DNA sequence: AGGGTCCTAGGACCCT
DNA sequence: AGGGTCCTAGGACCCT
């Protein structure tokens, strides 16, 4: 029942893609901007105080020299991260996508396999590639260690393939669930990979300074935790079960305390195609009119581009206003799956009279 | 992109398979009772005027010889319904189930197989089986007649099956798609068939009084329809199609009004095994206390026994109450995936302290 | 921002 | 009653 994973982090990937394009970029601090805000920059403008989400005005007053760089369309880093999904999934098919720069791929099977073809000799001659986590000695005779490190050899394969078939850096995580590769992955930070034996797992749950730094623990649970008194990764370890069950559910509460200990039994999902195709547009205020219907023919514009290419045809489109958000959703007519637009602009703009900062179309239930 | 689609539609089902059970119970009237409600009586029931749904009072008042017989476990109903779509898919698989008792097939890629198989001289030789709506004439040299025609004697051979298999009597009705094969089963209504050919779809979806008749129209849709000053099919297939849009939505709109002229796109659905396990309890205020974990752990009892034969296993279970219903639902541990009750119970209880006349415990989200 | 994921609790519909 | 179906609109989570 032992389980190897990999948790794959590229660097800036956003600042990755832009500095492949114009390679001029590089040298100089470099910022991806949305908005009023900086989300990406390249290490040296990370240096220089560029921090993630960071206003353009804060952010050229760190660092004056910005070079910014406008990200607001995703395309061509929604296409970069599924080429990344794919050279894992020819790794091993079983790749979890978590928002376009980082992936899950359960090594179990494939580090398996590698070792019935090892021979005897070898085993004493494993190697870790990258770092040890803690700096933990290994034991050639525990099994575990053998195949977390056999798994940081394919970490190390996947991330040299990465650069080598793509120019992306990156890094890599391995531990025995997907909690701790992704806890793991982010130690030795730029273009690295570290690899975590199970003697350690305490020390890292443990490095973390509050409960808002496990995956799983957003703002809510965790403002929540604050409010019984939970704050450290201990605490929540500590705390009464009890009392955690009544206040954040059967359901939340097993979870989190797991997950505080370091467990976390969840199955590497294969992600596939996506579930969904959406995009978003937000101005100054800059609907209040037929303009909705100059957008939202923009937005879904780009959108039958992509939910085209794609191959599988969605069964519901929704749309999305800001002024909390509102949705209004309904089902794609049989005539509309297969000129379009014409149909379909009509559909989302009686669900638009139904229903100005924000405004979003999203195609769903896919088929 | 001709269809032909027959709609299976059992006779007093309920009270067909007690009949079955306990032979006795034929010739006199029969009716099963769900708690204060005849919900189901054999044709001699209905004849001296016992209605679907009748209180167990107004039924022996009209009937005072009744021979009631409780139905309040579906168990044996439940089998016996699926032992029926079991033979139809036997016919051709793509059977969907609608209730205990109802059944549609999608006979076109059967029709045809026994056209080809046919013999030129034969075409002019082939018959209906059972009813022709509104007596209609037969067009030998219509290719949608002579389909219909097939599906008709698909459609007693489907009969004459559940019969002999199963001892079940029913009714069939054929038509070019769901909506129409529904309307038409009913025709001839005890252990009948009747078929519908085109020139005749007007005539049936006419010879409703009132949108409420049409399938897909229920309360909230048929009063909202009857304030619009809408009652008869003939005013819906009239009525602005505009305001009927904003005042129900794009969705049903156009559905419903189509369904108002007898067309209706949506395919036969492949039932499979079902998405769900529920047991319901309901009493006279008879929970306020701990009974509750007496009764949820037999609601429970039960099922747990039947969505364990069944071989997938819940994701999901879920708690229900009246006192509108409210539901509050949470995820199966994997520990309690494979004694159980003991984690059941608890998880359902935990699940009932957050949230009493009615109580009700469904394993949903199968794998 | 711009973009995803899956869940949940209520609601509509079908049948008896 | 006792039992099903699928949808929807909001909400939590992940990433930048």
């Amino acid at each position: 029942s032992s389980r190897v994973i990999v948790h794959v982090d590229l660097d800036c990937f956003y600042a990755q893609v832009e500095m492949i394009s114009n390679p001029e970029l590089k040298d100089k601090p470099l910022g991806v901007q949305q908005k009023y805000l900086v989300v990406t920059c390249n290490y040296e403008a990370r240096k220089l105080g560029v921090k993630k989400l960071m206003n353009v005005r804060d952010a050229k007053e760190k660092c004056p020299q910005l070079v910014l760089v406008n990200g607001e369309d995703l395309t061509r880093y929604r296409e970069m991260s599924y080429k990344v999904t794919e050279l894992l999934e020819e790794f091993s098919p079983v790749v979890e996508r978590l928002g376009f720069d980082e992936n899950f791929v359960d090594l179990t099977e494939m580090v398996e396999k590698r070792l019935q073809q090892l021979q005897s000799d070898e085993l004493s001659a494993v190697t870790v590639s990258g770092h040890v986590y803690n700096n933990q000695s290994i034991n050639l005779l525990d099994v575990l260690h053998i195949r977390l490190l056999v798994g940081s050899q394919i970490a190390a394969e996947m991330r040299e393939a990465m650069y080598n078939q793509l120019g992306l850096t990156g890094c890599a995580g391995v531990a025995s669930n997907k909690l701790l590769a992704k806890l793991v992955s982010g130690v030795f930070k730029p273009n690295q990979q570290t690899v975590l034996l199970p003697e350690s797992c305490q020390h890292l749950i443990h490095s973390l300074n509050h409960i808002k730094e496990i995956p799983g623990i957003g703002y809510k649970t965790a403002k929540c935790l604050e409010a019984l008194g939970i704050n450290s990764v201990r605490d929540l370890q500590t705390f009464s079960p009890k009392i955690l069950e009544k206040e954040l559910g059967i359901s939340v509460a097993q979870r989190i305390q797991k997950l505080s200990f370091g467990e976390d039994n969840s199955p590497v999902i294969l992600s596939g195609p996506p579930q969904s195709f959406s995009e978003e547009d937000s101005f100054k205020k800059c609907s209040s009119e037929v303009e909705a219907k100059n957008k939202i023919e923009e937005l879904l514009a780009s959108l039958l581009n992509r939910v085209c290419q794609d191959g599988r045809k969605p069964h519901t489109v929704r749309l999305i206003i800001r002024r909390g958000r509102e949705s209004r959703q309904c089902p794609i007519p049989s005539h509309v799956i297969q000129d379009v637009m014409t149909p379909m602009v009509d559909i989302l703009m009686k669900l638009f009279r139904n229903m100005l900062t924000l405004l979003s179309v999203c195609f769903c239930n896919l088929k």
